[PDB]
């Protein structure tokens, strides 16, 4: 792509040009693509969910929901502001379960300030339900779309139904600044504070005044520039990646299942992932609360057979995220389970899914797959 | 010059994280590097290993930017703030004074070497072992300093560099964390990446932060720490002339003996004279203060902003700000009687004699 003639841009033009200029398009491009209102560029997405959470408001011992089958990076801003996570189990997409949610809602013994909802692997949630269970109980929906920038859902960009949203550009991302996250959101002002805490809450004068104390969160012009240069191929990865998720099912289709995005909505499919030995009547094997404590989990002997035999052939396969409820660093907070998280570990592999694959090498990957799952 | 060369091998394919840590290991010998997206992220990093929790005490410098000491608001630890010496660093006796009056013992101190000046470390260091306190470098400004020709930043158990400036946003970005034990920087290390385990899947017994630098950055990293040194010679240099060019109006404060400042930023001080050191001894609970500036600086400043030339006031101490309101401070004068009478010089590398020469009569004009 651009990523190099940019990043000779920022370096020739430092001395001249307006400051942060390949910033300014990189809020520009993402604002142009999401239809976000406002938009700030940050150097990584937790850094956006940790602004997010602080311009709404949380503070010390308040609760805030979030998914339990996610990364951790979504959460531990939670822990940053010493609130009170509360995790809530999946359902067929990956996503927050709505019975779960609206169970977790109705036993808090305080009302939740926000909800970080992530959209895993780039689906959708089932979005009409939860903004409005938000909306109707006074929760700032916080979307998590670290790994959803391309993803829609009834024709608006995830990201863009919360008061906020977050999206990753990390090194692994379907499209990548080597480092980066952008925080959209629809209030104008509460956009702009985080600006201004991004950059050590500087007040607006010829010396350092400081009112109240921020952090170094602003992206640098030279990952913006990556960051220009990404989204102008983002339409056209999320088309590579779902031909890519298209190619898996023609090939693995017979002994694994890959569960469907929402009607009307489009995954970016970030990640290939498929399901070994399934059925949907497995879900919602339970429904209950407990109190955290660690867990392992046994993958099914198939998949872990998989991982090694592939490695073996120089070929990286991974499990799935593993469930903040099953993990010690959340000891003793409340969860709301369904079953289907770890189910969706034990059962669950995560595809090579690089956009420059030919529908050959996922072919090759996939026979692979197939003799060692025989 | 490397910049690009080293960034378009990343893109054909952390090896330059990697050896960015190495250079500033090369640069500085200390035995551990860890890289990662800010100085400020290194000293929260820092405070974190050293211990430090929710109402813990640390003392830290009051001249000095607000990105070295917010780390302690994060953690919910309490600030104690002590005012410099003629060095600009934190001055020794108020140092002894706060740890003396301290309710209970403080767990670190955030020493700030300002515009990369050397602070007194022989007693700095000695103080700080004799009371069992984590001496943390904050060397953002200081990479290039010497103190009896050993590197700033490796003193303390903890040093932290920093590597563009402090503009809203810069063409780069990064910090590093260096220090004295393996296991607390592979520590910080741990808790860059999200405190994870080692082992296929996601497992985490604590959380972390985001905070491990770009393969692109760690590229620039490498390529400014091959020209550092002739940088720093270079910023030397600038300093000469301006103190050649200015000197009789302008104080230009010596450096310690036997050490050597990076002198990054070139600074000068108007109508001052060393009696008006140590004047107002005392110690606050922090308010909000204003300062004017002597009027020689406010006009020198407005002159050549009208002439495109860039200056700036030095730091505006932490014991003056708003955000700080409650939180003692130990005061000798100092900090505040620099930022009334200090002006922060353009310092840009590129520079010639004859650039510093004609700012200077500027300067002089402005003055008279
Ligand atoms: C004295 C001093 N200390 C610190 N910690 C910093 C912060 O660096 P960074 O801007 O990479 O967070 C700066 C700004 O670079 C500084 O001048």
């Amino acid at each position: 792509g651009n990523e190099l003639k940019y990043i000779e841009e920022v370096f020739k033009s430092n001395y001249i040009a307006p400051l942060g200029e390949f910033v300014n398009r990189f809020e520009q491009s993402v604002k142009d693509y999401s239809k976000s209102e406002n938009a700030l560029a940050l150097n990584s997405a937790t850094a956006a969910l940790h602004l997010a959470l602080r311009v709404a408001g949380v503070k010390q011992d308040d609760i805030v929901l979030a998914s339990s089958f996610t990364f951790i990076a979504s959460v531990a801003p939670i822990c940053y502001l010493k609130a009170k996570p509360v995790f809530i189990d999946c359902d067929e997409t990956y996503n927050i379960d709505v019975d779960l949610l609206k169970l977790a809602i109705k036993e808090c013994e305080k009302k939740p300030k926000a909800l970080i909802l992530t959209h895993l692997y780039g689906n959708a949630a089932k979005m009409d339900e939860i903004v409005e269970i938000c909306k109707e109980n006074d929760i700032v929906l916080i979307e998590d779309a670290a790994e959803a920038l391309g993803s829609f859902y009834k024709n608006k960009a995830l990201g863009t139904f919360g008061e906020f949203g977050v999206y990753s550009y990390n090194g692994n991302k379907i499209i990548t600044t080597s480092g980066g996250g952008m925080l959209i959101g629809k209030n104008k002002e509460k956009i702009e504070k985080a600006r201004f805490y991004s950059t050590q809450a500087r007040e607006n004068c010829l010396h350092y005044e400081h009112l109240d104390y921020g952090y170094n969160y602003r992206l640098s012009n030279v990952l913006g520039a990556i960051g220009v240069a990404q989204m102008e191929v983002l339409e056209q990865r999320v088309l590579k990646k779902r031909e890519i998720y298209e190619w898996y099912k023609e090939f693995l289709g017979e002994y694994f299942s890959f569960l469907d995005e929402l009607e009307n909505s489009r995954s970016n499919r970030w990640l290939s992932t498929a399901l070994i030995n399934f059925d949907k009547n497995e879900l919602n094997a339970c429904q209950k609360d407990i109190n955290i404590s660690q867990k392992n989990i046994t993958l099914h002997p198939k998949i872990s057979k998989l991982i090694e035999d592939l490695k073996n052939k120089q070929i990286e396969t991974r499990p799935l995220w593993k469930a903040m409820h099953t993990q010690e660093v959340f000891k003793g907070a409340k969860a709301y389970l369904n079953g289907n998280s770890e189910l969706f570990f034990q059962k669950g592999i995560c595809l090579p899914s690089g956009t420059a694959m030919s529908k050959d090498d996922v072919y090759e990957i996939s026979k692979l797959i197939l003799k060692s799952i025989k």
